[PDB]
């Protein structure tokens, strides 16, 4: 159906390990979108064909205001192309680099939007497993959308693929290669809440080896400026035992969230 000739390509929007993402306009309708380009030789070499299939299958069927749309795809014997909703305000990662830290209202609003998106995902037993600032995009009204479903799966699960880059957002059960479920995304939500308020993630370290140690032992402390309500929510999410981590309704109803968020459940 779709082919490369149907699109005019424009400015580079971002890069990932596999994805090179470009702004593009479809020629007959003038529809603006984002084209995510993957090289087949790199996909085959890394053995991640199955991840790509899951990204397409899972993401194309989800429909939620806080989740990025996948519209379709095509390929041409050197490349695979994913046709995505364009997010005009960029990544949360870029906003954090710009501002250094977010205030409590901005943070609580982003957490509400994440929790709504994840609540919808978990109702289908979909777990994302790669929630982190460079995969959170911003729509035209500044609203958060979750993207990059390459690591997503159905629960429960083990891991069959090699961990790539940073350990910073993963819970103990994932880094220890044990069996895991939906509660992995709740741990990541706690890491994000800390990083939004403080400006760095809570187990950050100079080497892989020490980061691993800090995560498995849950070694984090708070700077003086983090308030009692934020500390309570974060401490509830960063529990070693996944069954003790709260439900998403409990996050959305937490008094610090309700006091500070400017959007509803
Ligand atoms: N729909 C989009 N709109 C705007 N920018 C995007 C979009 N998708 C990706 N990007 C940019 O490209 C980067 C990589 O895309 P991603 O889908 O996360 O690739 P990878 O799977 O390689 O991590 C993002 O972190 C962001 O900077
Ligand atoms: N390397 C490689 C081989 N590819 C593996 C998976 N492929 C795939 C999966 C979902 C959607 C689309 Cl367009 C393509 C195509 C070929
Ligand atoms: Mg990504
Ligand atoms: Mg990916």
């Amino acid at each position: 159906q779709w082919a490369l000739e149907d699109f005019e390509i424009g400015r580079p929007l971002g890069k990932g390990k596999f994805g090179n993402v470009y702004l593009a306009r479809e020629k007959q309708s003038k529809f603006i979108l984002a084209l995510k380009v993957l090289f087949k030789a790199q996909l085959e070499k890394a053995g991640v064909e199955h991840q790509l299939r899951r990204e397409v299958e899972i993401q194309s069927h989800l429909r939620h205001p806080n989740i990025l749309r996948l519209y379709g795809y095509f390929h041409d014997a050197t490349r695979v192309y994913l046709i995505l909703e364009y997010a005009p305000l960029g990544t949360v990662y870029r906003e954090l680099q710009k501002l250094s830290k977010f205030d409590e209202q901005r943070t609580a609003t982003y957490i509400t939007e994440l929790a709504n998106a994840l609540s919808y995902c978990h109702s289908k037993r979909v777990i994302h497993r790669d929630i982190k600032p460079e995969n959170l995009l911003l729509g035209s009204a500044g609203e958060l959308k979750i993207a990059d479903f390459g690591w997503s799966v159905h629960a429960p699960s083990s891991r069959r693929t090699t961990l790539a880059g940073t350990l910073d957002y993963l819970p103990p059960e994932m880094i220890e290669g044990r069996m895991h479920d939906e509660k992995v995304d709740l741990w990541s939500l706690g890491v994000l809440c800390y990083e939004f308020l403080v400006g760095k993630p809570p187990f950050e370290a100079n080497t892989y080896q020490e980061t691993y140690k800090r995560i498995s032992r849950v070694e984090f402390t708070f700077p003086d400026f983090v308030t009692e309500g934020a500390r309570d929510l974060i401490s509830r999410l960063l529990k070693h035992n996944p069954s003790q981590r709260p439900m998403l309704r409990e996050v959305l109803e937490h008094p610090w969230i309700t006091a500070n968020s400017s959007k509803p459940s």
